[PDB]
Order: structure tokens, then sequence, then C-alpha cells
């Protein structure tokens, strides 16, 4: 008595979760997932890949994944496949429907309906009104209970968008969530989790990293985790992070080299390691031309691969630029500086860029004039930053040393301008 | 197990609402003071009374809630009534009234069979899978992925995997705090709810916080609903933020009429009088002292009702202290200072305090010795802040004086120079 769609809308699977919310870009999202899947966290994999291929218009190839998934489901979670396939089947249902295939869609809505009548609880249904009655309860509890409350109102609106009550709920919840951001007492469930799964070494590295964030336990946690599963890339990846943060670049570079052997095209890996080489450069400078030249070479090769993979996910041009700068490569430096200006930029960052480039003009190039354009355009940007305040100090310096020579006319404007900002603040 | 199956019913007993609360009193208060401001209400309450052994007391609200639901939703009584029944059943189980328990479960099973969807099922393994997926998309799906594993634990608590999920979701939400759009949902909800003035005030507070229409919204809601406390209370916050506290105070006074003794109201109005007490001081060209004191008198009385009601929700001793201090009624200032020290406090707060007190001890009280102790202790604390400096600084002045007239102070210079030693090496970095 109803559109085959309306019925498909009620199935639980990837199509009915809402995974593209706020994803401006399907290529971005495709790369973001393909790069993350190279870390072997299972069959949920094949479903996520299917969902994408469908979105890429490759429906044919999507079935290819759904199929490999229900093979994994049958072999490993084998004794009980009926409930484990619920989403895989509903993904089939949706893929076929987009292929205009009414016949198999119907098959799978059947394999679903069956397993659903067989394991249905006589205790709990599904409801917008249930999710809502709960969201109000949590809201009236308040505190960390309001984040769970937002989801509640979200879940009630997916089914029935535009409702007045559920929308009240969402709005109040959200306002509270923006005003008083929730506390993540993660350190606990990480502990509970490690208790439950000692074998899983990834969990240990997260305890180890969050401890160091809230500062002996950590170092041992990572060493156990590195000891048991050196190969597992989630472990190497996040271990390396651990050491970069403890100012141990060699340990991190070593780790990430190892992970790269497993998946040598991973962009997150090239980015990470490039950054670690960059961390060694500064450290070395703090504590030699061939080494800087060779090291700077490394960071550059790696960051280039990330920038080439996906310019939006790997915003790495500033760094490549300041890096080509150290190596006295001034042409490359330019190329990458001019590339950062074309892209989107938080006023905050656009400032840091004007400063960075300004200094590059001021010290590397002979052009103080160019430097001035940026400190100025950088300071006109209304963001309270140490960077604005650093570019001020510099423009006062240059305007003064100018009136030193000729009491010149242009400076008398910059000088006043600046003095107009100091008087206000206070 | 009877309980194993009572986990399968959606009711406050399975919402795990006490997660992160280590005091039941603080909880019952937060809730009770917000209930001075509904079927949802009676159930929440029923849950409270139960939580305090008063189970016949809980059954009461439940009967009332049910009665109320039949009026609001007579046609939907059986579907609205789900949550209530699941409470009934749990309450009875905790009273050992097994036979009445079977009755409310028997009602729930019938309703569920009647209304079950043939396409979807609620399952902890279907929440877990979704959680893993959202986890793998990352980003904003992270908070949504936490709930998924949580939802899986309430249904199936103690599982290795579901907790693994929850661990990781939670690590990442800490690392990368989700973005929070609230401006859209509010306009969308105001349009959909033209009679709920509260939303309008909320939107106004979010606008002004992004700086007009701010005042437009508030004034409409005020004239549409001059008796709704949610509205009066949030409008007052608006006007304080606006800096025009005087209107704030007037609103709060109005809300107080409806609820004489609300600790939240009192704390809020109290803080307002205090904001005026500052403002008055800045002009300083005549008001006078006889006026400060009329105002200090007002704030102190309202903050005191909150302190009395709660010493944990209303952490208002540091404020009371420096309020009697300005007053010159030092004896009282002692009390609130003594109480503040003997309480859990942040290292940074315990500096401010060492400071606020150090100053007190120097200027009004004339004990130079005592201040010295605190500036010392507040600088010994391993924290970095503006107050530590203002504090190292007062020990600079007072050290120099001892040099000019003991030699003890020479060591106050040593530690001083010794401290600022390491510090400059950081600024250069």
């Amino acid at each position: 008595k109803n559109s085959l769609e309306s019925s498909l809308r009620q199935l639980k699977c990837h199509f009915t979760w809402n995974l593209m919310e706020g994803e401006n870009s399907l290529d971005d999202f495709e790369d973001k997932v393909f790069y993350r899947t190279e870390f072997q966290n299972k069959a949920t994999m094949c479903n996520l890949l299917a969902y994408l291929k469908h979105l890429k218009g490759q429906n044919e190839a999507a079935l290819e994944c759904l199929r490999k998934a229900e093979e994994l489901i049958q072999q490993e979670h084998a004794d009980q496949a009926e409930i484990r396939s619920l989403v895989t089947w509903g993904n089939y249902a949706w893929v076929y429907y987009h292929m205009g295939r009414l016949s198999d869609v119907q098959i799978y809505v059947d394999k679903v309906k069956h397993v659903c009548e067989k394991f249905s609880s006589p205790y709990r249904i599904e409801s917008p009104e249930l999710d809502c009655e709960e969201g109000w309860t949590r809201l009236k509890c308040g505190g960390n209970q309001n984040e769970r409350a937002k989801v509640c109102f979200e879940k009630a609106l997916e089914k029935k968008p535009k409702n007045p009550e559920f929308t009240s709920g969402l709005a109040i919840a959200s306002y509270r969530l923006d005003n008083w951001p929730p506390s993540q007492n993660a350190i606990d469930p990480l502990r509970q989790a490690i208790r439950l799964n000692p074998d899983n070494q990834y969990l240990k590295v997260l305890l180890a990293l969050k401890l160091h964030k809230m500062r002996g336990e950590g170092e041992k946690l990572v060493e156990e985790a590195l000891e048991k599963a050196p190969g597992v890339t989630d472990v190497l990846r996040s271990a390396a992070k651990f050491y970069r943060r403890k100012d141990e670049p060699d340990k991190a570079i070593e780790l990430l080299k190892k992970a790269l052997e497993y998946i040598p095209n991973n962009a997150y890996l090239h980015c990470q390691i490039g950054c670690c080489y960059r961390a060694k450069v500064f450290q070395v400078m703090n504590l030699g031309k061939r080494k800087l030249l060779e090291l700077i070479g490394h960071a550059v090769a790696h960051l280039k691969k990330a920038d080439e993979a996906n310019d939006n996910l790997f915003r790495v041009c500033s760094i490549l630029a300041s890096l080509h700068a150290l190596a006295d490569q001034y042409e490359e430096a330019e190329y990458y500086f001019q590339k950062e200006f074309s892209k989107e930029l938080t006023p905050v960052a656009k400032q840091l860029l004007h400063l960075r480039y300004g200094n590059f003009q001021l010290y590397q190039m002979k052009c103080e004039d160019k430097a001035i354009h940026h400190f100025i355009e950088g300071v006109k940007i209304n963001q309270k930053s140490r960077e604005k305040e650093k570019m001020k100090d510099k423009l006062q310096k240059i305007a003064k040393m100018r009136l030193s020579k000729n009491g010149d006319s242009e400076a008398l404007h910059v000088l006043a301008f600046l003095q107009e900002l100091n008087e206000k603040m206070q």
C-alpha cells in the first residue's frame, strides 16, 4: 500500500544512517575512508566501501562488496549469521533499488523481515516518541546528560523531520551543548576497556597518550603494546605520535617507516612522518647543512605525497613553504606560499600566513616592501592574536626608523593607525 | 534472570542517568530546583524517590503520571505509557513485588508485539556495528558513535567490544571537541513553535554572544510570557551579559515571587547585585559608601541562601568572602575564607585564593606576616598564571623593604631570581 522506498527507509543499514552529514565533498570523503581502511580495524569494511561505490555511481561494484561481506560474516561470526547480516542485506535492498531492480530488492526485504520477526523483542520497540520522551528526561537531568539528549532528538527527527517538539528538543540541547561543552572523562573507559581487552594493544597506547596529555605509566604502556603487536599499524601510527610528543623524533620516524612498509601509499602516514622529520629539523637546530639538507629533503618528499593525495585533507603548503625556505630554496618556497593564499582560511590562520610570508620577504628576499603589505593586511584582520601583536611591533619598528630618516609621510599614517589600536586597549 | 530481562525495557532504570554523579543529594537538588520552573516530570521524580529507598513513594508519581498521560494522549495512551510501565515494573522488582512486576511486563509485551516494525530491530549488536562505522567516518560522527556504544552497553553492559568502542569514541571526542551549530535549530524551532517564548530568549543569548534583534527577541518573549520562569531567568542573563544588570535584577525578583526559595534563582540574583557592586565602584564621582553597602548587603543575603541550600552546586564562598571584605565586616570575611580553603579546589583557584587572601591580610587586616605566607604558598604551587606573577611581585616589594631595614628576605630574592631564571628561557623559545 506504500512506496517501496518508505519501507526501505525503515531498514537499519548505511543508507539510513546519515553518514554524509556536513561532508561538503564526496571525493574528500572517499579518500578519508580509503586511507583509514588501510588500518585493519572485519566486514563493516566491505559495507562502508560498498556505500561509497554506490555514491560514486558504481552500483555494480557495490554488490561486489556486499557479497564479500556476507562471506566474512558467514565464516567467522558463522554460528550466528542471521542478525549479523541485517545491515548487509538492507544495503543490498538499497543498492538494487537504485539500479531499478525491484526483484532482488524484494528478495532482501524478505531475508530482513524474516530475521526481524524471529529475534524481535517483546520488551522494546522503536520510536520517535520513545527517543523524545527520553531526550526530555536527559535534558532535565542536564550536565553530561545533554549530549546523549541531542542524539535522542536527532534520532526522532530523522524519522519525522520538521516536527515541533523534537525540534525544540534539538535546539535547547544544542544551545546547552555549545554554551557548556561536555567533559570527556575518557581516561576511565579506556581503563575499563583495557581491563576487558588486554590483548588489544591499541587501547593501551590511547591510555598512554591521554595520560601524557593530563600530566611512568605511559612509557610502559607503549612498550608493552609495541612489544605484543609491533606490526599492527594503528599501534605503530599512534605510538609514533606518543614519541613525537615526548620530543623523540627518531623513535617516531622509526615506527612510521615500519608502518609504511605495510601500506606505503597511506597519505596520513606520509603526512605524519613528514611532520616528524620537520620536528627533528627544529630539534637539531635547537641543539649542520648536510643533515638539515638531507633531513629537510625527507620531510619535503613525504609532505609532497600528502599534498598530492588530497589538498583539502592535507593542508600542508605553509609547512612545505617554511621548509623549502630553510633549505634556501626560495623558488619552491614562493610556489607553496602562493598556493596557501588561494585556499580557504580562518582569519586566524590567514594572519599567521601574512606573518610567515612577510618574514619570508623581510629576511629571505630583499623586499621589505612586500613584507609591509602583509603585516598591514595581516593587522587589518580583526582577530585577537599574538601574531597580530607581533606584526604590529614590526610595523611600528619600520615606520619609526622611517621618520628617523625623514619626519616618512607614509609612516606617519601607519604610526597613527597603530597608536589608534593601543589607546583603545585597555 | 528476571532482571536480565528488565534490562530490555526502556525506562529510567535502563537510561543509566546517574552516570558521572557521585552525590545523590546534589543530583536530587539540581533536578528539584529545575522542577520549580508533565508526564516526563512525574517519571523522573518517581525515579528519584526510588533512588532514595522511598519506593511506595515512587509508585505514587507513577500512578499520577499515568493518569496524566491518558488525558494528554488518550488515543495514544498505550504507546506513551511504555516508559511509565517499565518503571512500575522495576520499582516493584526492587520492592520484591514480583507478582505486580509480571503485570507491567505483560502489558509491555502486548503493546510491543502490536507495534513492532517488521523491518528493524533494537539490538546491542546493531548499535555496535553502527558505532564502528560512524567511528570510521570520524569527525562529527564521533559523538554519534559514542552514543551507539553507550546504547549497546545499557542494553548489554560489561561487554569487552562495546567498551572498546566506547573507550575510543571517548578518547577522540576529548581530543577533537565536536562543532556545535545551535543558531539554525533555534530559528527552525522558534518558527515551528511560535508560542514558546523560551526559545526566543535562547536565540537572543546566542546572537549577542556572536556580536540589534537580540533585544527584539527578548522583549517579545517577555511581553508574551511575563510569568514563565524559564523566560524571566534567561532574559535576566541576557541583560547582565548586555551589562544592564538592573533589569536583570528586576526580572529575577519577579521569578522569585513564583518560587520564593529557589537556590538557582537566589544564586543568580545574588551574582547580579554583585555585578552592580563592581560597576558602582568604577565611576567614583558621587555613588557613595552608604549605597555600596546597601547593595553588598543584598548580594550577600542572596548568595548566602544558595550556600546554605548547597555547598557544592553553589561554590560561592570565595565571592561571599570578598564581599564582606569590601564591606569592612571582616569577621564574616574570615569565615568564608576559612571555609573556602577546606574544600576541593583547583591549583589555579587555590592561587587566586592565596592571593585574594594575601591581599586581604595586607591591606584591611594589617598582618604583613600572614600575607607573606600565602604569596609564598601560592607561588610554591606548581601552576603558571597572571596571579602567580602579581604574587611574586608583592613579595618583591616587601622583600626589598626588609633588605633596606631582615636578611631572611634575601632568600625571597634568591628564589625569586632563581624562579624567573628558568622562565625567560621559555619566552625566547
